[PDB]
RNA sequence: UUUUUU
């Protein structure tokens, strides 16, 4: 486990051969930490959630967000090293009939809204490439609150394109935007991915360690397999996110009408969507349908600020929110937030 | 709607 191995490595007290090997792995992982950001890789994942149960495991009680250890980043960068190695290997051997994974180049319009939000904030951001963006974003640690930096990171995480698997025979372009590497594929999970199963098959047929067949090298069939595995992949995150949304509703439903103070992260034309860190979820409140006459809303586009007769709301602010679940229709049990006039 | 373990 991670806590036990962390106490193994971080204490020089317990010393078998396995812990010595893990300390050597950590010393190599700090060199990977040296080269890591200098490659141009971004490790800025979305705000996660973890339920913790009760005496029954069917109604979980509390909601906790895990703080990551360094050994997670260690096995991360080792699997990145393995994937880069096998990608260059299959590129050298079978660049016409291998399964590769790309991240397309995003338009700068998705970065320009973030640059406008940084202009409202205390920081300028270069939208040229991932290198200058990551360097100017990592230099933006404000002593007012580091969680404003965290909100900037998750808003940058919101602004990306959808990576996919592709066959090279049918079509060509192999660059990857997110990892700042020229070519990439997945290899290190053949238990839970069929793409890694065909990666193992093509690598075993590549060095001649096992027999390949002509159905394993036909390109159009593979392109169809890449379309199928791209379709199956985007549905799975939809299912997982709907699952955590449903469970979250159950948790909220049995905690009555509790409330928080949250941070506003995105602004609607006539509504605003915020984040609550204590439960760590996203939630929108609409300012158009339960509202007064339209002159109480004044909206700007250069800076998306919404102005009321009392005060103009801005991004990255502590606000007054509540949690109430609606069941106006039994379909789509939805989380409503607040009411103001 | 990258990314690594489930």
């Amino acid at each position: 486990t991670y806590a036990e191995a962390q106490l193994r490595i971080d204490s020089a007290n317990m010393n078998d051969d396995i812990t010595t090997s893990l300390r050597g792995l950590n010393k190599l992982a700090k060199i990977l930490k040296k080269r890591r950001i200098e490659k141009g890789a971004l490790t800025l994942s979305s705000p996660e959630v973890r339920f913790h149960m009760d005496s029954e495991t069917h109604d979980p009680i509390d909601l906790q967000t895990k703080e990551l250890r360094e050994t997670n980043s260690m096995v991360e960068e080792f699997m990145l090293l393995a994937n880069i190695s096998v990608a260059k290997k299959i590129h050298e051997e079978f660049s016409e009939h291998a399964l590769l994974r790309k991240h397309p180049a995003p338009p700068p319009s998705n970065y320009e809204i973030l640059v406008k939000a940084a202009r409202s904030r205390n920081l300028e951001i270069k939208t040229d490439t991932a290198k200058s963006l990551a360097e100017s974003l990592d230099q933006a640690e404000s002593p007012t609150f580091p969680y404003l930096n965290t909100l900037l990171r998750i808003l940058a995480t919101r602004c990306m394109m959808q990576a996919v698997y592709f066959c090279s025979g049918m079509d060509n372009d192999f660059h990857h935007y997110g990892l700042a590497s020229p070519i990439y594929t997945h290899f290190t999970s053949p238990i839970r991915r069929y793409a890694d199963v065909i990666v193992h098959r093509l690598l075993a047929v590549a060095i001649g360690a096992d027999c390949t067949y002509p159905e394993l090298t036909d390109k159009h069939k593979l392109a169809d397999i890449c379309k199928n595995l791209n379709f199956r992949h985007k549905m799975a995150q939809y299912a997982q996110r709907a699952s955590v949304a449903f469970h979250t509703q159950l948790f909220f439903k049995s905690k009555g009408i509790v409330s928080e103070e949250a941070y506003i992260l995105f602004v609607r034309k006539n509504a605003i969507v915020v984040l609550i860190p204590k439960y760590g979820l996203e939630g929108t409140v609409f300012f158009e349908e339960k509202d007064k006459p339209n002159p109480q809303l004044i909206y700007d586009d250069e800076i998306p600020s919404l102005k009321i007769e009392d005060t103009v709301f801005h991004v990255f602010d502590k606000v007054k929110v509540k949690i109430m679940l609606d069941s106006s229709n039994l379909q789509h049990q939805k989380i409503r937030m607040s009411l103001v006039e």
